[PDB]
């Protein structure tokens, strides 16, 4: 297989790449060795399609306008069971196999944990052997790469396709007309929209293997054309040509905004051109399968489309409006058909992410969906008003229409009232979305609200990113844990093992050894291999609080500043993520961070005993770099703000001890692992309420905390800015006036905790026994769990 | 070429079909149960380019090695047409290709159709790039193309109530399978700023860049070891307000390789032509220099490296004056970059260029507006002044008292908005200029570029153009080239002279009639094409009469519509009269803003529904507006032509190639004598031709003498019935007034003299039908005119350029 390998791998630098060893490059290589391998998958990939034709399994169909895919060669390699011998094959060319995976391009094509999961959940949807295909859109800028320059911000266009996708085909053949403007008429033979501008969308197929079976799933990327064809409504020649650009601009970018809505026509075009053609490739498909009495009753039985958060609520109009206006269906059974296929998962309780469309632009852009809408709202509240005669605020509450000023449709609603089951993301979080925040609609269907706690693949976040982790675990429990991670919890039974300890040590340094590399490489920070690794890397956000941890770091500088000799256990503390590029408070936030590190790092008093990083650029390949290299992970998010989180669980997988609040996930990790083993602090959920009941009054917290005060007054009186001392003037501002989540009210709390993460770092035994404690109770966060779980309660589908 | 019988054919063609099942399999993603006739032809396209990578490598290397002189043909467009024929037949692969496909079950002709052109052009200039590189390759030169992959080449033309409409040619929508991008070789190119003067000396500053990132498709040569290569460049934003706007502004430097300006023998002094033939110099000039100093060639000096021996390892070919700014930008590079004292950079630079002149009609001329310039390329306007300022010294020298030969001579046009002459630019940065057929180089040495011409008497050449007989003999009429084979070997394909052979059937009835018989079988298959496309019933014993080429007003379709209705009244006058029956069929794009070439095709299409409609006309005569004329269509109309008309005015019409096309392929041409008409009467005889009308002396005696269109009109009855009838509504009865337009340029504005031609040109369409009832005599004339079309081989010229300009040797 080695020596075939090699064969291949010359075969397609000739014909492929067409070129002559001697003038070859490292790209050059690259795609060479991924044709190599993509061509490993074909067979599976066409013969699985041949299989679900042949056995018309029920299909579930993923639709999301983002997918966080990362790098594609090492997963698949992994996948396919041939990275061994291709690292061999690599190696005897004369090539180093690490070399060449890093000159992919991560496919970027997603903000942050909504998009990663996404990802997770086609690896593992394959894994299971499910007839499931993710749909979206093929942007061709993903998520900015972030730079910082003068310690800010600044963003560059991920121009991920400039060299080619050599994991992606084009099928212009089934390329799909989507209609946008026009106008709409209730004739004699139905309603009509006609007189409508026309983009055409281009799917790209890109292969999704299971891990060690024989399926390869799809998931088809969308990309906006325009059309070709002179209409007799059809100036500069020229210019014509060149306004082609208008059309193509559907797909050209990803909006690079994280839990935070920002109404932008382009961003509604993006929505509902991806819905308008993934729904009629799945009708498409439908027809022509052996259930393609009339055509559509089994429709629900053979298609699941699951609605990954509101952005592509309009599949449940667009659903209706083919079944009525096209295939004939009268509305109640159009209606009923529609429920029966649609599920929607909920991913946030903050205000400023839920999406509310203006009815204007939505009668403008798409006039026969905000008729859709309208009726389905007007036998919505029918039925309430019937059920509720008196409740006049509830028909207020429950309308898919919010009438206050500037009228807006609230998409939640509308996928609520157009699903069969509702998701959350992890059970603290479902609960609140089923018995606070939709109150009014789980007390009419209770059934109708389910909890579906997040996971992480362990393929990319185990086998992939800590292969010492994957062969240590495997040495000692076999491998079934790949496909099966509760059998992890055999590991419990090397606790006392001092050996394996050991071994278990030796390998997160290693990890540690190699990142260090990585840092000082592109930093050219000294870093010293025996400080913990404290990190925190995820979107940075008010609510996940960067600036709390931020607060904590001058506090150990003063620390260490005010008793030199003292005792301190040293840190390498990490802090990285991208900011939305209109989030002003998260680009302080980067500025202040950049800002306190300069100061850290070179002050001679403190050296060795803590070096800051802001880690530039943080996407899932880097993800894959740093998670396995941590000791501390912190995910300190304000109790009841993020949903579930996943981050969490791959520092948990990986080998880090964990510093939270009992906030999503972080809550069922506590109960796996037990409470005593994750370093927890701070306000509870009820806790939180509390303090907004009695009003929240920062400079309480201020006054009374002197540790906190010269922090405080550090950073507003240009400690950290000595060129501008009134720099984090809006920062200051926000934090005694204007914070929501409440960092002052954990100060106190999460410094106590710290302290106890240092004295347990001082003890390796006890760490370590804690770290295998957390790797031994990880396995529920398998998102193969996770889906088994969607598989059985939503779509009534079955691991194959 | 490579044997499908024996043991080693069979094996030929078993590896072809594995190959193609490979390609389906491992590059469309496709089982054969769900495979469409496009994944069959990416199959196959994927399994010919394969078989020429390895000799493509190999050229690369030897050209490494040996270091021959290199060619660059520098041009704004490559009108190359489809590739997957071309190239099999090229690779000796025909035979076996076609023979693999169809024991896969799969029809070849349907694969072939699916295969858009590369329409990266607009007519003759362009097509003559594609043949020339066919010729490089042929003859073993190291020659590239370079210039820009158009998104969108020359649009699609339709007609709309008898109107030309433009679509979009999305020529990549499915992908491309010849070309290969080369990301690594990307380069900057530098837009607005402005020159700073400083003590360490001139820089250009504070500039916009955009990245032109180069795609390589193969040229093969026929039947040897050659694969030469095209390089054309694509346009990117460089790496590096609302973000998402930021992210959407980058279209505005991908604008640049959007799409061919589908202007004919026209200047339209658009800024983004101006940056297209700015970033395809700009990039080409920096791959051509990196490609030098990493020769065996390359070396360097106290200062750095030599550029002296780099003209005799460089010749760069200026495809008309649209690749200009070349001669500034390698002043640029060698003054300002490589500080080369000017003197010694002006000297390597001429010895470098050499500029091809393809038309004297002066709305054709590039004429650059210097505020535009000043905007767009500062630096460039200061070369240009400097060059224009040198240039003027040395004429005051050996001129002192002619002050007006300065200003003549200038390349500065100085009344009222100051132009640039990018023809005078060309002249002086060049050591050779050329024009494109003997009437048309001599117009330019001794009348255009007379002061030019006077002061260095050999800079000025002729290369009569050529066509290739691969695509344009072997590839679209391999009837006649197998008919031609059979009597005279196949050795004509490398040395056409050899037609001249085909004179020892003169008299040969049999072979005069398989002659007669291949035409009418490439008849029979166009009819079929003409009947799915156009509601006509075509008479099959009909003459076809073609006319097929860009409309202008110069090219005189307009002419030919007026013959058109004079047949048209001559059989409604005498319906009993015996009428030779003729198919007449005019096609080509107009400008989509040229509105005197759209009121033409306008004016045809209603002349064919009136025509074709009338029962009194019957089987006698039909008349066909041929949609989307492109390279791939002029291989099916061409070798079904009986006459070909080639009707410019007497000076208009450098050369023409169309031409040249139909005489290889067995028409006979009505025409005038200009261009390349005159030499191919003198090759095959004048009175082997149609030749009438005004010659050049003529057309000037009647300029100097004042043209007025009544007169003609008044002294000939049959013509004044075909104006009346245009003039008046019969042509446009729902809208009478309709051609008022064609009316009133005919008669006041028509600086081509269409009038003045009518009674000869009719004269002499009477004489072709009378000899096509002849069918003896008319195939004896055709025998005459492919035997002696030999010299319209672009190998010919492409041997006259190596030898005469560029100083390389085939191999
Ligand atoms: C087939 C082909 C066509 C165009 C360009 C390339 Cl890069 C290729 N591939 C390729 O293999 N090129 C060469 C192979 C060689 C093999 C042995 C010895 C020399 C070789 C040179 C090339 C080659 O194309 N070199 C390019 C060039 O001549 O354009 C060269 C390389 C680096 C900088 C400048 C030019
Ligand atoms: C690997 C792959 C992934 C996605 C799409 C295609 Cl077209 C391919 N290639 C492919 O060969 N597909 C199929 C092969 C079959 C072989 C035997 C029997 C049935 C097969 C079906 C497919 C296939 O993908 N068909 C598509 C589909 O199921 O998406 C089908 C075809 C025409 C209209 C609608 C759907
Ligand atoms: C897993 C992941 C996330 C989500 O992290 P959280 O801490 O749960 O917000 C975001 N970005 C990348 C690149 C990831 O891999
Ligand atoms: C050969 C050719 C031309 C040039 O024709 P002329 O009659 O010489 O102007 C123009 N267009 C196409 C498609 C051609 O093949
Ligand atoms: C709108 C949005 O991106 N929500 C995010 O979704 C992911 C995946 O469910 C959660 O882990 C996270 O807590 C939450 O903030
Ligand atoms: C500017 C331009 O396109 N000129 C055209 O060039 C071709 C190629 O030489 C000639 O055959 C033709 O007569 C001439 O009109
Ligand atoms: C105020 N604000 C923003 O303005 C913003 C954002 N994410 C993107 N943007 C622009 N978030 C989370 C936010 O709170
Ligand atoms: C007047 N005119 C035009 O306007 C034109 C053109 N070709 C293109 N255009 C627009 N020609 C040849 C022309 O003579």
């Amino acid at each position: 297989n080695v020596a075939e390998l090699k064969k291949s791998f010359n075969r397609h630098l000739h014909f492929t790449l067409v070129k002559d060893r001697n003038v070859a490059t490292t790209r050059d290589y690259y795609f060479a060795l991924a044709h190599t391998v993509r061509d490993h998958l074909v067979g599976r990939w066409i013969r699985t399609q041949q299989h679900y034709y042949d056995k018309c399994p029920k299909r579930v169909y993923y639709l999301s306008l983002e997918f966080y895919m990362g790098r594609t060669l090492q997963n698949t390699m992994i996948n396919l069971g041939l990275q061994n011998a291709c690292d061999e094959a690599i190696y005897q060319l004369g090539l180093d196999i690490e070399e060449l995976e890093e000159i992919e391009e991560d496919a970027g094509l997603g903000n942050g944990g909504l998009g990663r999961l996404a990802a997770c959940f086609l690896d593992s949807m394959a894994t299971l052997g499910l007839a499931a295909y993710g749909y979206g859109i093929r942007y061709e800028y993903g998520i900015f790469n972030q730079k910082i320059r003068d310690g800010w911000q600044v963003e560059e266009a991920d121009d991920w396709l400039r060299y080619g996708n050599p994991w992606e085909k084009s099928r212009p053949e089934f390329m799909l007309p989507v209609h946008f403007y026009g106008k709409v008429e209730h004739t004699n033979t139905g309603t009509k929209w006609i007189d409508t501008q026309v983009v055409l969308a281009l799917p790209y197929d890109t292969p999704v293997p299971g891990y060690m079976n024989n399926t390869v799933n799809t998931m088809r990327l969308w990309s906006a054309r325009a059309p070709n064809d002179f209409n007799l409504r059809d100036g500069d020649y020229i210019q014509a040509v060149l306004d082609r650009n208008l059309a193509e601009n559907i797909s050209r970018v990803l909006y690079p905004n994280d839990n935070f809505f920002e109404g932008k026509e382009l961003r509604l075009k993006q929505e509902y051109f991806v819905v308008a053609a993934t729904l009629q490739d799945i009708i498409r498909r439908f027809k022509a399968s052996k259930f393609g009495g009339t055509v559509f009753d089994a429709f629900p039985d053979q298609v699941a489309i699951q609605l990954n958060d509101t952005h592509p609520a309009l599949a449940i109009p667009e659903l209706m409006r083919i079944f009525v206006d096209i295939e004939k269906l009268p509305w109640s059974k159009a209606w009923e058909l529609t429920q029966k296929t649609f599920a929607y998962t909920n991913h946030t309780v903050l205000p400023e992410a839920l999406e509310r469309w203006p009815v204007d632009l939505v009668e403008k852009l798409l006039p026969r969906h905000l008729e859709i809408i309208y009726e389905i709202n007007q036998k919505h509240l029918d039925r309430i008003v019937a059920l509720f005669p008196k409740d006049v605020d509830r028909l207020r509450r429950m309308s898919l229409i919010e009438e206050e000023g500037s009228k807006r449709i609230n998409m939640a609603h509308l996928c609520i009232v157009g699903s069969h089951a509702v998701n959350g993301v992890a059970k603290i979080h479902s609960d609140i979305v089923k018995t606070k925040v939709f109150k009014d609609f789980s007390e009419l269907e209770p059934d109708k609200f389910q909890n579906k706690t997040n996971g992480i693949t362990p393929r990319r976040w185990l086998l992939l990113c800590n292969p010492g982790l994957a062969e240590l675990i495997a040495e000692k429990i076999g491998e079934d844990y790949v496909k099966d991670l509760s059998q992890l919890t055999k590991l419990h039974s090397f606790l006392g093992d001092d050996v394996f300890l050991r071994e278990l040590a030796k390998v997160k340094q290693e990890n540690k050894l190699k990142f260090s590399q990585f840092l000082e490489t592109e930093y050219k920070v000294k870093i010293n291999p025996s400080s913990m690794f404290d990190v925190q890397v995820k979107r940075i956000h008010e609510y996940k609080r960067q600036l709390l941890n931020c607060l904590h770091v001058i506090t150990m500088y003063n620390r260490i500043k005010k008793d030199p000799k003292k005792l301190f256990v040293p840190r390498t503390v990490i802090i990285g993520g991208k900011a939305a590029p209109g989030y002003h408070m998260a680009k302080m936030i980067i500025k202040l961070i950049t800002s306190v590190a300069d100061v850290v790092n070179n002050d001679p008093m403190v050296g060795s005993k803590l070096k800051v990083i802001f880690l530039e650029n943080y996407r899932v390949s880097l993800a894959e770099k740093v998670i396995p290299a941590t000791d501390l992970s912190e995910q300190i998010s304000t109790a009841g703000t993020e949903a579930s989180g996943t981050g969490n669980m791959k520092f948990m997988l990986n080998g880090a001890l964990t510093i939270g609040t009992m906030d999503g996930a972080n809550v069922e990790m506590a109960e796996e692992a037990g409470e005593e083993n994750l370093f927890i602090f701070g306000m509870r959920i009820d806790d939180v309420a509390a303090l907004d009941k009695k009003g929240y009054e920062a400079k309480e917290y201020y006054e009374a905390l002197p540790e906190l005060k010269l922090v405080i007054d550090q950073i507003d009186n240009g400690f950290f800015s000595p060129k501008q001392p009134d720099l984090f003037k809006d920062i200051i501002n926000m934090l005694f006036y204007h914070d929501r989540f409440k960092v002052f009210a954990d100060y106190e709390a999460y410094v106590k905790c710290q302290d106890k993460v240092s004295q347990l770092y001082m003890n390796p035994k006890a760490w370590n026994t804690m770290v295998l404690k957390n790797i031994a109770a990880s396995g529920k966060f398998s998102s193969d769990r996770t889906i088994k779980e969607y598989a059985q309660n939503i779509w009534n589908v079955e691991p194959s």
